[PDB]
């Protein structure tokens, strides 16, 4: 499947694409304002994610650091990034269907739209000013709005026992972005698309 990744933000982001134990395509790239990056993702990929990183510095070997979404100090991510990270999540060609969603379970850094470019399903968006409105206890110094699990590390926020409810913190993310996951056992906002659909991820869509 093809994914087009577009940076419509007024600032540079460093896009990342990974399935946790390996890079998808090149795994990461700088995107100046307005730039588009097209990647190819193998059919059958389970548990892929795309995210943006902000305020990165890399050397000529591709080693460095970012203030949000850092993936072990590499430009080309093999592994998932450090919160806070707005997440585009996908599983492809699962018994004839693709499944897509946006998640705030690992916090929020950049607004995002995740839409199909082929027919047969709808897209999803989280484009509210979560960073601006972020509760004081969840604000990350480097930028962005952390999830409550990352900050407090409790069984209730992290849903460790498989039993957990919504919280004052999860309800904040849900209020601003109803179509994204706000906690692990949230009512699913997953969208079902035809198998082998193609997609576009836009940072700062509005």
């Amino acid at each position: 499947a093809t994914f087009e990744i577009v940076n419509r933000c007024s600032y540079t982001v460093w896009a990342a694409a990974s399935k946790g134990d390996a890079a998808l395509d090149a795994g990461g790239r700088q995107l100046n304002s307005g730039e588009s990056w097209t990647i190819n993702v193998e059919p059958g990929t389970n548990g892929g994610k795309i995210w943006a990183r902000t305020d990165c510095y890399f050397d000529d070997s591709g080693s460095g650091i970012c203030k949000t979404g850092d993936c072990g100090g590499l430009l080309r991510c093999k592994r998932f990034g450090r919160p806070p990270t707005t997440l585009a999540e996908f599983s492809l060609n699962q018994y004839g269907k693709d499944y897509i969603d946006i998640s705030n379970i690992k916090g929020f850094n950049v607004p995002m739209n995740f839409s199909p470019t082929t027919r047969g399903c709808r897209g999803v968006r989280c484009a509210a000013d979560i960073v601006g409105q972020c509760p004081a206890k969840l604000k990350a110094p480097g930028g962005g709005c952390n999830d409550a699990c990352t900050v407090f590390q409790t069984s209730e926020y992290c849903c460790t026992t498989g039993k957990c409810g919504p919280t004052e913190y999860s309800r904040f993310f849900k209020r601003l972005c109803p179509d994204a996951f706000s906690y692990v056992l949230d009512k699913p906002t997953t969208v079902t698309c035809p198998g082998s659909s193609n997609y576009r991820v836009t940072f700062c869509p509005t």
